[PDB]
């Protein structure tokens, strides 16, 4: 049920990264990339471990847990980066508690038209009263939302995807009783969040390349993952 | 009011145009990429012809007018492409009825990714049993959520939103009673189309860039402004 569903969700939310970025060194882009580039990789090991948290996931096919993880990996770190931002109204946004860089920052690490739409997206979020459980909903849906393309899973895939609509519309009435446009003003969010993720990985590919920023293999594999 | 909104929307929508593709010349990248290519300009017309008639749009700044379309044209065209493929149930892009391209020609243009999620897109319209007056609401709607960013209009756009969002609920109902899985899911598809926009825009600015296939002015900008 939408209350199953929830209670896995919550026993299985991602905890809160400190970045340990070293403040003592000014915020060159090659320093703050190198705490970007792996606070992303453990968060990118803590969402991996929480999506076989996700009901069904785990009943999918190797390849296709794989899969999924390696189309919506960057969008469910920026999703995340977001709501962990919510406070901040868009004015700047809180990678770790440990690292929260504003307009600034992003010029520096030239990751602007990103984290413009990233920070736009967190306000409204705030604008729109968002709840925890929508939010794990919503990270739910990223992944399971993640291919659109027929996999081998298909089945499991949309029993999951049908399960998680009705858990996000409950959630919905539960927090926001009798708004019918909260859901859909929501989920279109998504489009931006799938936007700046395509973009984020491009970024990373290419920083990648640069091979001044240096990746672990994890996220490394990620990168390669696509083209 | 649903109606009314629903009325202007459908006024000039975009019609089935002929490409006038030649069949009688090899389907080679190039050939294929010239209709494509010209099949875009013409369409692209129509959607900034019809982008007047959604209700509130004529009252945004000049300026987030272009901006919008700037930002959601090649998304608008993919959708559109999607709809009018529905029959083919995945198996292929009814770009015109003049020219319906397979799995096999997506490969000769070397657009396999961008169609195979289009493509993917048409299935599931076709699964959620999709009417045109949603698919006219889905237009709308990508064209009013094409920018996330704060515009000058962002008053006068997050209104547009919003009747847009009731008319898409009223819609729902009508044509698939109590579901409530319904809109949710069909608004699921908008981010493969974003996905796909954007990787479409990209392709046609490298091909621009190559020289080879031609773009006519209207196209050239729209491309430049990315």
């Amino acid at each position: 049920q939408t209350v199953t569903i929830l209670q896995a969700l919550n026993k299985a939310a991602l905890p809160v990264l400190e970045s340990h970025h070293n403040h003592g060194q000014p915020p060159t882009k090659v320093h703050l990339l190198n705490s970007l580039v792996k606070l992303a990789e453990r968060e990118l090991v803590h969402l991996i471990n929480w999506a076989k948290n996700v009901p069904g996931y785990t009943d999918l096919s190797l390849s296709d847990q794989v899969h999924l993880i390696e189309c919506c990996w960057m969008e469910l770190l920026l999703l995340n980066c977001a709501f962990r931002s919510i406070e901040h109204g868009g004015k700047s946004l809180a990678f770790a508690p440990d690292l929260v860089l504003d307009r600034s920052s992003w010029s520096t690490v030239e990751m602007t038209e990103i984290f413009e739409q990233v920070a736009a997206v967190s306000e409204q979020m705030m604008q729109n009263h968002l709840h925890k459980d929508e939010l794990l909903l919503l990270q739910a849906m990223v992944l399971v939302n993640a291919e659109v393309r027929r996999l081998a899973s298909y089945n499991q895939i949309f029993n999951m995807q049908q399960s998680l609509l009705d858990a996000i519309v409950d959630t919905a009435q539960k927090y926001h009783p009798d708004n019918v446009r909260h859901v859909p003003a929501v989920l279109l969010l998504l489009t931006h969040i799938r936007q700046a993720g395509e973009r984020g990985i491009a970024f990373f590919q290419r920083l990648k390349s640069e091979g001044v920023v240096t990746f672990c293999d994890l996220l490394k594999e990620m990168l390669d993952a696509q083209d």
